[PDB]
DNA sequence: CGCGTACGTGCGTTTAAGCGGTGCTAGAGCTGTCTACGACCAATTGAGCGGCCTCGGCACCGGGATTCTCCAGGGCGGCCGA
């Protein structure tokens, strides 16, 4: 599909002596896995602001973070004062909630309602912490969401954010059935995915103890994918933290249900899929 | 109103009820003898019943513990549908 075309801005390499720690805002956080991959990869951070609004998904990223993360509530209340207050970003991401953006409703409301329009609200904030023209600083950004969006939906997103958004499908480096958008400017945004030894491809490596995987991979029949002696059991949490690369007993920081995790590990990004996104960042920014 | 199961019908098979015989004998049934057991009569007396009394066991008011009843809330999926 070639409905727009622009050419992708590579920044210029940075030597190591003028190489300094990232700041990296992180508008629609939820579980805080931006912020995970970056800790895991090594990367010096100096300052994280995460814009987050659901209780759980702060009380996540402060038990997983002891404090690092700072906090903005509703992204509404984040003003250009803000961004020109908290020092020049070197890092955007986010992806925003796919309840009205996803086709999977029959009913949907589409771009344009407070669930889809939040997304403008990231490039609002796009452009805000964009640097002026004669700044040479490296600057990243990164939009995700769902694949099950329409045409128009897509090519006005794409147009927006001027960027290719590249299809990335979770079970090439994982264990989950996702394909996800991902709109942004990193080097080999295109590049295929380098599949990690470490990284769990299969679903029964992801499994705990006494439990056989009925299928290869699992989904986002009056069945269960996990046979647990000789009985069809639900897919465990810490099992669903496995399969999206977070790191074993990751979601369980408070008095929360099932439901509740749930729900947060479901709207949360791939862990590898992330991991494979900011790789080349390392080389760009310090390392520790 | 739907599921099923288990009962009724029919046919073949066969077990034994019924009828017809006789032989025998334990026992129902009738007869004579008598004896011992109960009705009938009087005296007597002591046990049982009318009357009384007093008192303690039962009925009853009140209070607290308790003991079951029931509904409100908190968490909990869960179920969608708008
Ligand atoms: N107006 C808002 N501003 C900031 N966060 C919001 C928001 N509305 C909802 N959120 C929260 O932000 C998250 C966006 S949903 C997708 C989260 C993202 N893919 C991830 O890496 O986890 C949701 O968990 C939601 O609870």
């Amino acid at each position: 599909h070639d409905q727009e075309f622009d050419p992708p801005k590579v920044y210029p390499p940075v030597p190591a002596e003028k190489r300094k720690p990232i700041r990296v805002l992180s508008l629609f956080d939820g579980i805080a896995t931006g912020l995970l991959v970056l800790k895991d990869l090594g990367i010096q951070v100096d300052r994280y602001i995460a814009s987050e609004v659901c209780e759980d998904s702060i009380t996540v990223g402060m038990v997983r973070h002891q404090g690092k993360i700072m906090y903005v509530g509703d992204v509404r209340s984040v003003t250009q004062k803000h961004i020109q207050e908290w020092g020049p970003f070197d890092l955007v991401i986010g992806g925003s909630p796919c309840n009205d953006l996803s086709i999977v409703n029959p009913a949907r409301k589409g771009l344009y309602e407070g669930t889809g329009r939040l997304f403008f609200e990231f490039y609002r904030l796009l452009h805000d912490a964009r640097p002026k023209e004669g700044d040479d600083r490296p600057f990243f950004w990164l939009f995700e969401n769902v694949v099950a969006m329409g045409v128009s939906d897509k090519r006005d997103i794409s147009r927006f954010l001027e960027s290719n958004p590249v299809m990335i499908d979770a079970k090439e480096v994982s264990a989950a059935h996702r394909a996800r958008y991902f709109w942004g400017n990193l080097p080999g945004m295109n590049r295929p995915l380098a599949s990690t030894v470490n990284d769990k491809l299969e679903l029964q490596e992801c499994l705990e103890h006494g439990r056989i995987a009925k299928f290869s991979k699992v989904r986002t029949d009056q069945h269960f994918p996990v046979f647990m002696n000789e009985k069809e059991d639900i897919l465990w949490c810490t099992e669903m933290e496995r399969v999206f690369g977070f790191p074993v007993h990751y979601t369980d920081v408070s008095n929360m249900s099932r439901l509740a995790r749930q729900r947060l590990l479901g709207r949360s990004w791939s862990v590898p899929v992330i991991r494979h996104l900011f790789a080349p960042l390392k080389e760009y920014f310090a390392c520790v």
